[PDB]
Formats: structure tokens, C-alpha cells, sequence
């Protein structure tokens, strides 16, 4: 019996400065943050309609700048889907994607975890990671790829809605 809308727990991960907070704030508040305020841990919530189902997104915005924590491994255990964010103007953040995915596969103890690869800052000219390289990486993991800009709002909704669609396929 129906007790309230379905709830989805999403975690946004990736290197420091790629725009994990900017994406989330752009989703919740329709606001671009220009200042860079390093995050330890922040939680958000938004109601949306995706494919005709109303649902509640519980979103955890993580830190990039983290050494081993057991607080960290706890939220990777509870979270049902992951946005893996890199910045298209920072090749190191792209190479770090592999580390985030391994860390997740290890704690969930599973090959098949709902994920979306997100290449942020596609508004900047400084592109050092090619769209094709990222699509290939995503195809090799069997997951979707979305190019976003927290500044222009391109792909922001799509990134979160796509993740929810992946979580739905998984069950
Ligand atoms: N041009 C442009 N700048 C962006 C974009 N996304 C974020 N930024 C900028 O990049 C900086 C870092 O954004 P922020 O959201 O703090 O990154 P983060 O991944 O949350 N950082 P942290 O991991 O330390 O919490 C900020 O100045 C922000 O304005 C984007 O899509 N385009
Ligand atoms: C521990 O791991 C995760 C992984 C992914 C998501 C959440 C999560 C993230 C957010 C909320 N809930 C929440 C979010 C924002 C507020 C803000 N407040 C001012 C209304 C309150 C509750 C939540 O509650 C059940 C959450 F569970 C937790
Ligand atoms: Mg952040």
C-alpha cells in the first residue's frame, strides 16, 4: 500500500573542484555559485517527476579532498546510485574516475552498481578531455555519459534523472 513517494539516495562523487556542489545547487536552487567553498559533507532533497513517477531525491554531496574515512564508506554503502563527476578541463579528475568506481564496487561488493559519468564545465574553452574518450570510458563500464555545465545548466536535470532511471533498471 502507498505510504508516500519513492525515495532515491544519490551520491555525488569526484575530485575536488570539479563542480559537485555547483551541480547540486543548480538542481535544487536554480543558482550558479561562482565562489569555491570546499565541501566536507552536505545533504539536499528535491521532488521531481521522472517518466510519470513522482519521487524524492535524497542527495549527498561529498568532498573530493578526503583520505580514508569509515564515515565515507558508510554513505557509499547506503547510497543507491552514484554521479561520478570529472571536469572536462582537468585530465587528472578524469583519471581519478577509475579510483572512485573501484572504491564503490568494493564497498557495495558488486560489479553492477547504478552510475552515471558526468563531464562538467563543458562551457569552458580549456577542454583537455575529449568527448569521445569519455564516451568510450563510459561504454567500457556499461554506464551512461552526460556532458554538463553547472553554469549554463546544460545537462544538469538529465544527469540526475538519468541516474534515477538507472536505479530503476537495477530493480
Ligand atoms: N565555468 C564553470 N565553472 C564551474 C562549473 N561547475 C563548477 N564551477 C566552478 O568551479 C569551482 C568549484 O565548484 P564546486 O562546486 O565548489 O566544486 P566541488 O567539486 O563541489 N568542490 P569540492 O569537492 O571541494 O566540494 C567554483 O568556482 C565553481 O564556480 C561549470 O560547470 N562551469
Ligand atoms: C548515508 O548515505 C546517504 C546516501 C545518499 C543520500 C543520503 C541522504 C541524503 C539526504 C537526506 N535527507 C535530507 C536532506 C536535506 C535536508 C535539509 N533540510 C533543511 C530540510 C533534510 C534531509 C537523507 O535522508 C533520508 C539521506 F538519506 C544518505
Ligand atoms: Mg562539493
Amino acid at each position: 500500500y502507498f505510504q508516500g513517494m519513492t525515495e532515491y539516495k544519490l551520491v555525488v562523487v569526484g575530485a575536488g573542484g570539479v563542480g559537485k556542489s555547483a551541480l547540486t545547487i543548480q538542481l535544487i536552487q536554480n543558482h550558479f555559485v561562482d565562489e569555491y567553498d570546499p565541501t566536507i559533507e552536505d545533504s539536499y532533497r528535491k521532488q521531481v517527476v521522472i517518466d510519470g513517477e513522482t519521487c524524492l531525491l535524497d542527495i549527498l554531496d561529498t568532498a573530493g579532498h578526503e583520505e580514508y574515512s569509515a564515515m565515507r564508506d558508510q554513505y557509499m554503502r547506503t547510497g543507491e546510485g552514484f554521479l561520478c563527476v570529472f571536469a572536462i578541463n582537468n585530465t587528472k579528475s578524469f583519471e581519478d574516475i577509475h579510483h572512485y568506481r573501484e572504491q564503490i564496487k568494493r564497498v557495495k561488493d558488486s560489479e553492477d552498481v547504478p552510475m552515471v559519468l558526468v563531464g562538467n564545465k563543458c562551457d569552458l574553452p580549456s577542454r583537455t578531455v575529449d568527448t569521445k574518450q569519455a564516451q568510450d570510458l563510459a561504454r567500457s563500464y556499461g554506464i551512461p555519459f552526460i556532458e554538463t555545465s553547472a553554469k549554463t545548466r546544460q545537462g544538469v536535470d538529465d544527469a540526475f534523472y538519468t541516474l534515477v532511471r538507472e536505479i530503476r533498471k537495477h530493480k
